[PDB]
């Protein structure tokens, strides 16, 4: 017997912390849903040439970060360090791009071999967004408006700055960049043009932006994206315009918990089901299942493994149950169930056929 | 151009939709039982899988995707989730003298020959409960699954196979007999006393719940950490290679992996097999369109107007899916794009409308369009959509 630890730089998100993640995620997804964007799920592993061909060879990602390995069949495989390439790839592969428009988003883990700190993980997660078929600066502005809406939704708008600039400058890129700035101004979105802003990836053409934070609630940048009109062709498909971005969920989760500790998730248990005595378990479990039928949306946990009423009532407190449906030998024979409000301590005996209604009132 | 690694799929917008509807329902039912989500790393030290799953098992022998890290360490993309789960639990002190009712969803990697229900990158939704011994929690897990089947309406196409493989002793006693017969040419008979009680109590609980099962004495799982209770939910619609959900006890794994002995039980399900079984048995488990309202808008400097009205309508109509057309196009092109997405209504925004402060609300299903003041469109849409 020995202990195996987690690969350094790879994290486990425990029960308490995932509850926050679930809230933040759903909010993000909900807003994406309101703009008409569809979800696409892509492979964690792709062939190495994809990342070499797309990201660029003199990039520090390709140079020193990819987690690459050789498959049983000699093929070199690489665990995705970002997600646009795979997207484009899947796009070209199923023929979703040629003379079509797609507004997609994706979420999942990315991998990069890096020396961990505040916001640098070896296994990290991105919410990414990509649109195909639209060139003008209009769509460029829609994406920024979308990010903007996310900040407001999460209550962190006063902690993210927007950086902007074009790496085309040539005439066309100027008109296009100007139009973008102008849409932003109209939207009342506050920006800062930065001449030295260039992304670490070699596939961006005109537009390049970045939302940043000072709380280092991220690693500075929290979201970053840009346009890449040539990547579809470069990877073997007919030329199509494209733009998107991806955000560091860990950074985001960090920024929110910092800007507003007033954020919380619903507790896990609403009702705890205490039961003790000879042959009560089947009764208790049968009741629990009925309460589940009648009370859709209630989080009810059935104690298991015996324990006296004192221990069980304490388990109810551990979980944060507000109500406790109790049931011993008597209740079972009499066809009742003791409903105990753990907040006021007021318990009452109710006929089982009426417990659902009672709980309903106690929970609001 | 590059293709995808064989045995690893892409889930497109169309099907993605069916996955989220199925996943939600799953997560919702897990929530109604008080189970918490836990998230674990996709890669772990190879020795964990070797230690946990067993050396002479098919997974370890020929399916894992191992490789070396820059520092010499052996890394393995997980082929299952229980090991990572137990590991993370011992590592953060979540199991000692504690109870947990966890679940997780994610990818699992196995190097197998791709078939109808076998892929190299597959997804599991699993459940692990630590700290409870008796057959009660075992029965709960089986009921949890039954609720899912009903929720998804495939209850009629999934059977339950059950079996007890007793304790270490019984299995080490069954060897002599088994092996002896093997050299030459039943498990239930070497089952220690304690294991027979446990399995009977378990069975006694399922009958009462009205859950139908079938004891299968040749049912052993393909992993080596399991102890008493063992089960699999199987479908004849071959929506899978057969088995859609499978699990069992594994009381000794937490200690073996270097922690204090705590009991544990869990299971994991193949989402692909499930999604397949559902689309099969439930012919039209239709998901809703990605677009409700499409925003037409052509004319001089109309876009800032359109994008602005669009932002307002999102604030007023939370829940609606509204897509703002982009890249120009004549009303004819745009109305077509609306059809493409399946928008039921279109709010048109020409040059007049900008000036007159109106917007035309076009009911795509009946063609009857009307001009409404912008302060009243939200209310107008609200009605058209019900
Ligand atoms: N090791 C890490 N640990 C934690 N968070 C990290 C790590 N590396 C990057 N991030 C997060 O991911 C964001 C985007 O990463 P990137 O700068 O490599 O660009 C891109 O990925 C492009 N794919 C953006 C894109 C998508 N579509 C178009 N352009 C960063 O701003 C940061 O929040
Ligand atoms: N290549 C594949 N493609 C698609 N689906 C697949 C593939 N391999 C396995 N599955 C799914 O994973 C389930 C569990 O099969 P398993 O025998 O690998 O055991 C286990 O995973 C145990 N760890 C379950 C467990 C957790 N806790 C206790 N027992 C199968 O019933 C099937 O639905």
């Amino acid at each position: 017997a020995k202990n195996i630890q987690a690969i350094r730089g790879m994290n486990d998100y425990l029960p308490g912390e995932t509850a926050i993640w679930q809230r933040i995620e759903g909010t993000l997804k909900n807003v994406l849903g309101s703009y008409g964007y569809s979800e696409i799920r892509l492979p964690i592993v792709e062939q190495t040439p994809l990342f070499k061909r797309a990201i660029g060879e003199v990039t520090d990602v390709v140079e020193k970060e990819m987690y690459t390995f050789e498959d049983r069949n000699g093929d070199s495989l690489t665990l995705r360090p970002e997600g646009t390439a795979g997207c484009v790839r899947a796009g070209i592969e199923h023929g979703l791009l040629y003379n079509q428009e797609q507004r997609l988003w994706y979420i999942g883990p990315m991998f990069r071999h890096e020396r961990p700190q505040k916001g640098r993980y070896r296994q990290f997660h991105q919410l990414g967004c990509e649109v195909f078929g639209l060139q003008g600066p209009d769509i460029d502005a829609e994406l920024i408006m979308l990010t903007a809406r996310w900040w407001r939704a999460l209550g962190i708008s006063e902690h993210v700055t927007l950086e902007l600039n074009s790496i085309g400058l040539d005439e066309e890129s100027r008109e296009h960049f100007a139009g973008l700035c102008k849409l932003l101004e109209s939207a009342g979105i506050a920006y800062t043009v930065n001449q030295r802003l260039v992304r670490g990836l070699d596939y961006y053409n005109r537009t390049v932006f970045e939302w940043v934070t000072n709380s280092l609630g991220s690693q500075g940048t929290v979201c970053a994206g840009g346009r890449y009109d040539g990547l579809v062709e470069q990877l073997g498909g007919r030329a199509t315009p494209a733009v998107g971005f991806a955000m560091g969920l860990e950074r985001l989760v960090l920024l929110v918990q910092a800007v507003n500790p007033e954020f919380k998730a619903d507790p896990v248990v609403d009702i705890y089901l205490v039961a003790s005595g000879a042959d009560t378990q089947s009764a208790a479990m049968a009741l629990a299942e009925r309460l589940r039928d009648e009370l859709p949306g209630v989080k009810l946990m059935t104690n298991h493994g015996g324990g006296n009423f004192k221990k069980q009532f304490a388990r109810a407190d551990k979980w944060g149950a507000r109500v406790a449906v109790v049931l011993g030998e008597s209740e079972v024979a009499n066809g009742t169930a003791v409903v105990k409000d753990l907040r006021s301590g007021e318990q009452t005996a109710v006929a089982q056929d009426s417990v659902a209604a009672h709980l309903r009132t106690l929970l609001g």
